[PDB]
């Protein structure tokens, strides 16, 4: 069924991720047609200032995502940054995210496959559409079985991101397709008025899910505070696309 | 509001080709009562990339091919303008005047085109950023123009490519009313060398999210045999595709539309 | 020899033309070994705003530069920016340039080449270095001789142009290349700190002549004010490029 | 100041190829003596477009074969590291700790290299723009590094291309050394399918608008065979060619040098 990947981008705190938790287990119960996945990052591992959140550690992290599986039975997503990571995070994760700058980095890949959970990469600011044929075929070589490619956006000037729409039927080819509503209106080094359009068109186009960082109150978020969703416009959003799509789902392309 | 779908052949190869093609729009134009049709070909492709390419027939002869479709289905006609000195003649038949891509600054033209009265489309430039065009519209209504329009049509994005950012439509909506160049925006420039290329497999899934996005009317070169067109044989959408595409949009705008934001 | 086009980029009066004229004529005693044009714009039609500066006229602007190639015997280059111009722009243009937006515009180039005079072509922001080969063809159909393509910069993301040296080599292997030191470092829609190390680097790869507008106060232009060069500096900037070429030239590669 | 020329076998493919090149590196050392020479190889190509390409030998195989080239011709030593493990192991025998492009940003990696004492240079990412690699220096000085490079290798152009805008050199010299990267600048990424492509052509033109920007020092991957290379066999400088280069841009260093901007 439609994936919605969604939650903090950091693990601030188990206590928000239990408050996030609620609503998505609530919509979870609502919307019955699709598959909710639980995302936050243990550790903010690439920030451009050295004096930037990072985190509360992998060990506390792995708990709190831990505690949100068993009190709302929720599956689990995270990103790994070294392979080492891979293991005691396929603990509680069921897909483990690979960050878009290490799309590349094949130890990370081949460690988080060899957890034997689903793997979703977020494709890299640099890479073209066709260049992730090769990352899946590292990803199955390694053992993995569930992939997804993740669209983000790519590099278009300086401190910019574009979404080139071509890329989701291009990498249908090979594997299942995730939209990054949040991602992909951020301006490195974003536009929230801009999450919501680019979504629509996202699954006007096609794709196998969508992926959302959202917060109760993103001006105050310690990572992505300028592109994470309110919690309360996640239901709104949510029953959009699933309209759009039903009706646009008659034109996707095959394969 | 009336949704907005102009289409015709790139160029006019001949009048019985714009006959043809008028034909078809006019029976779709009878069944989508709520679409609002606009005939376009070109009477001259004065940009090719080569010496040696397909230009046309000249002012005299493609408006007077323009007329007899005007004539014979009633429908509106819109054509564009390559100097200045064309505008005047060519607003006795077009109803909408179109200004190229590449001179969507040419103080000029635009001047030209909005003392006529008639409506102005301009492409917006593969080099032009969205919040440039506020400037663009200020010249059009300072120049008397009153109906104008605003088409997305691609950016320059690396060598021979283009991409669309459909940021693009909300922000120019500020402005002006906005269209999607469905063909224009999948053509790879000089990609053939001597000619453009283009990917006609993405001209559907990337009219789907224009119309998700949410625009005012798209645009679409289309011709009865694409692989036998004079220009743009890589991008011009078969005749007979039309009708389904068209559909499909119109379905997608209405499921889509209560989630439009307000500029 | 070594080509070096300069002139302030509007005919703001041909006051301003005779005092630049003046300097221009002056380098040209001093640097022998180089050929000088002096440029000027008789209108800026393609400025973003309606309100701006556009000049006085074409008839005004070429009675203007006729006093330069009469008071000092300097070769004349100005663009054209509609076929009718082409004919009454020859009487003085020993070069005429055509605007990078309308390097593609058929009529335009057949017009310039129809005068018998030299053409300069500035590169469309939107060409890739190998699409010029096309437009050295429809000047060469329509009669033209002497022909040029100036490397101005490329659109990169919005609101700014890249200068990709590859260029110089590509076009070479068609016309003769020139640079434009300070179209290539304005933001469209410029850092004026990026005009000489850029230059530098165009001397080094290798080109046939330089394109800069300069002006006794650049902040007082009434066109280009962010990126014009002071009059005062373009000295300095000639002896210097002319030094690295010596020494680089060996390195040139064949056509 | 000693101008810095990093060079090397793009992987060590064996420690027969770096004895070798080990040997022309250090001729050329003793005849450029204005010339501060740094031997470069990497251990491994972490980052390979396919599966099946060739990664290494290895960690250990790879520090023992640099530490012979250190050993037998006097050469300071360069490589990068991957993950930050890897940077006690490698600060054994590297004189400078190199960072990957795409890994400009990891942290940890940044920090573990700046404990070790050694000097570490970070290859910009094709996703940063100039301005942003000051955090990148904080990083590192915050992390104990006192000698820091950044290398310019390019900047994604749209799709499987590269672009140098050499504005970077003068943004970036405002907080550290900066090295240009001669051969990754002019490579085509994924280019070829199952591994990325290039063009050697631009190699030369390109590094003379390096030195006549201005630099502190230029990155070229050499060997003796570059179309038998293991790896980046489009873009390795022939070994043969290298005398001829390092002349040429101390040449035009030399000449432009007056007319570098004081930052
Ligand atoms: O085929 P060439 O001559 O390059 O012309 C490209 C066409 O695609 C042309 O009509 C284009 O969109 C012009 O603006
Ligand atoms: O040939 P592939 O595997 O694409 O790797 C590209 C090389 O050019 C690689 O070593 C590159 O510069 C990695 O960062």
């Amino acid at each position: 069924k439609f994936l919605v990947i969604a939650g903090p981008c950091a693990i601030e705190s188990e206590e928000l991720l239990l408050k996030v938790g609620e609503e998505i287990k609530r919509l979870s119960e609502k919307f019955k047609e699709v598959e909710f996945v639980f995302k936050s990052s243990f550790d903010k591992a690439n920030r451009s200032s050295i004096h930037s959140f990072r985190g509360h550690g992998l060990e506390y992290g792995v708990k709190a995502l831990r505690k949100v599986k068993e009190e709302f039975g929720l599956k689990i997503t995270t990103d790994i940054h070294e392979s080492w990571q891979a293991e005691p995070v396929a603990e509680v994760a069921d897909i483990i995210q690979i960050p878009a700058f290490l799309c590349r980095q094949t130890d990370l890949l081949l460690a988080a496959a060899k957890t034997g959970r689903a793997v979703n990469v977020k494709k890299g600011q640099f890479l073209a559409p066709w260049d992730t044929k090769n990352v899946v075929e590292k990803l199955k070589f390694g053992g993995a079985k569930e992939i997804y490619l993740t669209e983000r956006g790519t590099t278009f000037g300086y401190n910019n991101l574009v979404v080139d729409f071509r890329s989701l039927p291009i990498m249908k080819q090979w594997a299942k397709v995730i939209y990054d509503a949040t991602g992909s209106v951020q301006l490195p080094g974003g536009m929230r008025e801009f999450i919501f359009p680019l979504i629509r068109a996202a699954v006007a186009v096609g794709c196998d899910g969508v992926f959302m960082e959202t917060h109760p109150e993103p001006e105050k978020a310690l990572s992505d505070a300028s592109t994470q969703l309110p919690l309360s416009q996640l239901e709104g959003i949510i029953e959009a696309i699933l309209e759009i799509r039903e009706v646009a789902s008659k034109y996707y392309e095959t394969i």
